[PDB]
């Protein structure tokens, strides 16, 4: 019979930023190519109950869930590496377990209680954690739960959920418990060395709450010296088998690599007493050659909010990549901030060199006029275009602005406009998957070869259906919608107006993996590649 | 031009019920008689949005304002000593921030941030500290706000209040803030020693967190010798005009003359530049003389839910001093069961020896049969009675049966009783003060000298206009009354069927004050005083 | 009337390292161009009672003072900084701390006392930071004292002398005691950011036992953006005038100028009420200038341990580049292994492409052949050479060898010798400064252009006497001895057999500042500059 399911900790020190989420994704990834059932957790010390009111381009994009959770995007570094569709109980906040002791407070469930921090909110993390490690809807329990806790070890708003983990350590004992901690060693140039104090004193922060490191994964610019680790070993009073020399990979996908020549799964294998098999490495073996030896590359504009690389498209950047990945080709990213492109002129200038625009979409955006004039430029000098969900949206109003309805807008972005060609059906927010149905050898039928589809919502406003045959007086197709046609999912202009140019309501980079690329992305960087072939 | 208003903390070590409540009420009694205008608060490191959930027979009564908040029963004691109506405002919980902090989150009025305990949580704590300090609707400002942070110095719990309180220390500065810090002094009996080792862990525990005390008060139950206060003083770096010795005094009225013999707000009044004025003993020396110089001994027995001392009926208790005070007589609590007085032999054991029978209301009870024995043992022998809430809602239903309607009940305690008397006019609960008229001579119109008063109010039930014709068969009065008839506020029976048998839907014990007894308890304690001289 | 004596702290955290007694020396001679009069001192946590025993190599020079006294090599920097002679009493160790308690405790001075480490550690302690505001020989009283604390802040070993200086801030008072925080900002290269947390959690460290820093010091490898310093004065209650930004200069000798730059030494005079002045730049201006603008370059071989820069070696390293700046040359060390020099071919290898030899002397070294070897074949090539203490040791060695006495050696290397003409007048080790007389119009009394000097010596073996007219028919003079003629201070070569070889049995590095260099390093690297020259 399958033993006792196994819980992994993973927590970080010195500084946020080390890297622990992807640290815990290769984990998984390497776990899982032995043979075991991984499933992964997030916890969040922050108060705010989902980060759907966070400023994305401060803190990230939120993921999106099957099941229409709003979620941090580590659950996407999850989904990433295990290829799994995650629950929106994934992700565990703080204002999530006080939201939930203190709604059981008021309805008198605590039976005349004083309520406090130890037991009760730990009790609630406690059952949380516990909460995975039970069989899933088709009987599946898993070997091992990885459970990610944010922030850092001093912290505040850590030391809940740190208690709680102590407690699990405590209810399970060691033989079903493991530690893992991240931490930094920094290299100071004028003197020419490495310090190890900083990851002492974390450790001894550690250690001060009742916690002990069964390894350390020490983060550095370069590789740690044996002899430094043989230090930080002896007076860590760690296990030198366990102290892991991590110096930064040149991709996230070389990580599983690194952890491997350390024998970091091994140890862990080996400390928690799992059924031991080698690693498989064909299928990532095959990821890092289509890595690292691309056969061409190719430029993709993105027009965001700024010339710089930002978490807000961390995975529309990953999923540009992986449709590359299909091709064999190195997908450069070009980061055009929007208002370059709100004079026609500023737009040839940043959208010159490129192959192909992408429009992507989000909240924490005001005004889209510039992505307009992205969007008229592009089909002016005929580059394929996607569109992903305001995209689409730009789209529309550039067709409907094309067709002579000059004030045509949102009424996201004027309330006042005479023609609100999209508009709400405040409107209802869409959240996760819906059905859509495509018209038969569509363009986007074609890149799905499917004429039915799902994908993750996360929008309130949709195409104003009174719009349709004067915005089709432009050519454009609704090619795909609805089942029943209400809503509209997918534009297309047909292939004689242009090569690829594709909106959709959707998100489907949440959907795309890098073992796995999306149809969709797939076929855009193909359009892209026949662009510049063709040029 | 009145100063800047200073801010006073009273903070506790190693242990609870050291009685800092009581500390800072003496501290408000003596700056108010030196002529400074003094306002308080409380802070309850408890997740509990309110204590109207928590069992009063663990943790104690809940007090009633009267805008209708239920707060912790310090809250009385600050009543009690200042003599002032305090508001809802007076008390704070952890539940009540983060509620609001929670809720400020999901309305998206941080604009995107990430929430922390640090600023926000502290932020709104400070927030409600500060807001303390502004003028009243009649335009005074405070000289001094007391505040008094709950729990001990090393819980989790306790944290953030005390980082706020270290917040305003530094944005007020050293001139505007006092620091006081209650702890405990051990005596050994094995070794004859007092132990001072525990405050100094304590002051250190408050050191490491970024406070230093101003004074120290050492709670002990023998006077700490001046070698030992030295020791204290030296260790701690803690003046030694600050360091004051208070010994379990016999009273808690005595506190403030021991806290004057000390010299602790002479210490406080300089060490804040206050102005500076003599205290006038006069009336509290009056007090003092009818709490040690009784002419006279009466029993009345409590009916309550256990035959010892409970603070769920701690303002019932300090009411019935009180009110003894006024004819300088003592009045001795026996403690009675409510179950030991079900059998009428059981009643006649316990109520026997007693000049009168009180019958507490409260949440927290279930069945009240006993109680109903009690009352009709009482009105047999004769005795008087005082039921508060639930003592009016027995008297009503002793009455019902009396007249024959033996199932009568309130449908709180048999739902399919066939004569509901009592019911919910789960019905709403009426909170805080509304007012009544009364008929004119009746007997508690003598008592309160009036047709128009207003009282307190926390009750859901009310007597059924229904029953009113058949229950005045016993010839009982629904003397008290809403203005509008509707409701019965006060029932009594005539003087001739019985001396004083009187029930009050309110909380009187609410308005009670030592220097002001309250025009019941005082009625009460008289026809007690007059059975025991007709006995 | 001179004020109150001020007391500056300097501490640090997250690493050691970071060069915060570069920085308490460049305020010390900011302090000074502003006319004040400054003295420092620095505790170090370490048990051994001076550095005397520990390994040079591992742990950097050991610092010889006029009185004689072993010291840390931060008392070198306050030397070369200040320009000034610094007593013994400029070192604190816990071990001198702990050995003097002890000692009085044996000798029952503390009167039948349990002793403790508070008081009578943290008492001790400060007694030796009070001594040193107290008047010199000459009557001056200090302005300030900077005194640098050693480790860093979090280590077991600091605790006491942070507790110290807590306690001297609580005597004198804030207005007399200033604290400089050191602290690190990583750069993480994966993300692009700069981490403000390693500072937080320092700061927060420093404020749990009772201190606040008054300013911050960023050690950082960029200069830290404005909204980064903006956080960390906002997180640390630090004034934002006290948020220094100091990126690594290019020598140490720019640190002043970058601490200027940011107004430290401004915010200091402010914050301490100091009597300001305006710095007057203009001789260190001549510094950086001959710094900085260098006219020509030479290489001078240093044949230590190992090819590499060691603190064993730093005020031999700054005399050379000091001996150069008075020709406005470059001095480029190349640091050669003694060991590559014990073939004559490897010393032509090594020692081939060089100028000038240097022979450094210290304990921590083992064998001495290839350090004959170098001189041997640098005297072959007539290449100057000069000899510290152990160099003249080897140079006498060479002669002797070179007039047949093949198996003459050190007594040290060789206790078997035949011939030992280096031998102990396990002898006596002398220490601090000795008077010497120089031969007329010898070569040294040509570089010291006197008759009559003193140097520091750290040695216990002399020149054998009775070998000195053997090692005399080399032609080799004894041209210094002590001044009856016992002891040989200095050898040469007259200047037709070579231009310049010189050994000298004193440490004259500890002698040299970069405002005042050192005349035999004058002489030296102008005997290298004309051998560049002549070659
Ligand atoms: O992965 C996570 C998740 C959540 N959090 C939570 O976000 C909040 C901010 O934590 P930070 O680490 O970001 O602190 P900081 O931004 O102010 O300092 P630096 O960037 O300069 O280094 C903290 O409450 C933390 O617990 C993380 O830090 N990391
Ligand atoms: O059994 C022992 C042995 C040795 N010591 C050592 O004696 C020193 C004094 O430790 P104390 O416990 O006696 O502190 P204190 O006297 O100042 O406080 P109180 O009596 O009022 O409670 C401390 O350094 C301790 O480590 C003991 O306390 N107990
Ligand atoms: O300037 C000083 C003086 C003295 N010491 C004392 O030397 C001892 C060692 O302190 P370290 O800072 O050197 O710790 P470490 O070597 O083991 O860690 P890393 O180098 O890798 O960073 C500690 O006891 C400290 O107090 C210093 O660290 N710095
Ligand atoms: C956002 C931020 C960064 C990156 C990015 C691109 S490449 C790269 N290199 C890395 N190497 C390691 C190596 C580790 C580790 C984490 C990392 S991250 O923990 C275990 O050892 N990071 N992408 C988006
Ligand atoms: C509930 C619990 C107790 C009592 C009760 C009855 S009598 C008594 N004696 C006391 N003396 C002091 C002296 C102090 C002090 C607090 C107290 S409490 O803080 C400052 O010095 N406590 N009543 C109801
Ligand atoms: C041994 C080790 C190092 C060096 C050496 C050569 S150059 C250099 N650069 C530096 N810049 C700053 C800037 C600071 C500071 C310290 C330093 S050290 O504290 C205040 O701001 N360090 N020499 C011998
Ligand atoms: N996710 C998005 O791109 C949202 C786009 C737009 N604000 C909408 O709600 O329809
Ligand atoms: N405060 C009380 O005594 C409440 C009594 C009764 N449970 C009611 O609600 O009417
Ligand atoms: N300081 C030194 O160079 C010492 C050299 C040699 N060991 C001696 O004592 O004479
Ligand atoms: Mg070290
Ligand atoms: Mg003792
Ligand atoms: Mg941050």
């Amino acid at each position: 019979p399958q033993t006792a399911t196994k819980h992994l900790f993973v927590s970080g020190g010195v500084a946020s930023s080390l890297g622990k989420g992807l640290t815990a994704s290769s984990l998984g990834q390497l776990l899982t190519a032995r043979g075991l059932h991984v499933t992964m957790q997030k916890l969040d010390p922050y108060l705010n109950v989902d980060p759907g009111t966070m400023n994305p381009f401060q803190h990230g994009e939120v993921f999106v869930t099957e099941d229409g959770a709003e979620t941090d995007l580590d659950v996407g570094h999850y989904e990433r590496f295990l290829d799994r569709n995650l629950p929106g109980s994934a992700n565990v906040t703080t204002g999530q377990v006080y939201s939930t002791v203190i709604a059981k407070e008021r309805r008198g469930e605590y039976l005349g209680d004083t309520v406090q921090v130890i037991p009760h909110i730990t009790d609630e993390i406690k059952r949380r954690i516990l909460a995975m490690a039970q069989p899933d809807a088709d009987g599946n329990r898993p070997d091992v739960v990885i459970t990610e806790i944010g922030g850092t070890v001093g912290d505040i708003e850590s030391q809940p959920f740190l208690e709680a983990a102590r407690q699990v350590r405590h209810y399970l004992g060691r033989e079903d418990v493991f530690f893992l901690h991240v931490s930094l060693v920094p290299y100071l140039a004028p003197s020419g060395e490495l310090k190890t104090k900083p990851t002492q004193h974390s450790v001894a922060a550690l250690r001060s709450i009742g916690i002990t490191p069964d390894a350390l994964i020490l983060r550095c610019d370069r590789d740690v010296p044996e002899a430094l680790k043989n230090k930080i070993a002896l007076m860590c009073d760690v296990d030198i088998d366990g102290v892991i020399s991590t110096p930064d990979a040149p991709s996230i996908y070389d990580i599983p690599k690194v952890l491997h020549r350390e024998e970091l799964d091994a140890f862990v294998v080996r400390r928690l007493n799992l059924p031991f098999r080698d690693v498989d490495w064909t299928e990532w073996d095959d990821l890092l050659r289509r890595v690292h030896e691309p056969h061409e590359t190719v430029r993709i504009a993105l027009v965001g909010k700024y010339v710089e690389l930002s978490d807000a498209y961390l995975s529309v950047a990953e999923a540009l990549r992986a449709g590359g990945f299909k091709h064999r080709a190195k997908v450069e990213i070009c980061w055009v901030a929007s208002d370059g492109c709100e004079t026609t002129s500023g737009a040839a200038a940043a959208l010159g060199d490129v192959h192909g625009v992408l429009i992507p979409g989000g909240f924490g955006i005001r005004g889209i006029e510039g992505k307009i004039g992205a969007i008229a430029y592009a089909r002016a000098r005929g580059l394929p275009v996607l569109g992903l969900c305001l995209g689409l949206q730009c789209i529309v109003i550039e067709a409907a602005r094309s067709v002579g309805l000059t004030n045509a807008n949102s009424a996201e972005f004027d309330p006042d406009t005479p023609d609100p060609v999209i508009a709400t059906m405040g409107g209802t927010m869409r959240l996760g998957s819906y059905p859509a149905v495509l018209e038969p050898d569509s363009v986007v039928a074609q890149a799905y070869q499917t004429t039915q589809v799902s994908e993750r919502h996360r929008h309130r406003y949709e195409v104003n259906n009174a719009y349709r045959d004067k915005i089709a007086e432009s050519g454009l197709r609704f090619s795909g919608t609805s089942p029943d046609g209400h809503l509209v999912e997918f534009v297309e202009y047909p292939p004689d107006r242009h090569p690829f140019v594709v909106g959709t309501q959707a998100h489907p980079e949440l959907k795309s993996r890098p073992t796995r690329p999306h149809p969709l992305f797939v076929a855009f960087v193909g359009a892209a590649i026949d662009y510049k072939a063709g040029e």
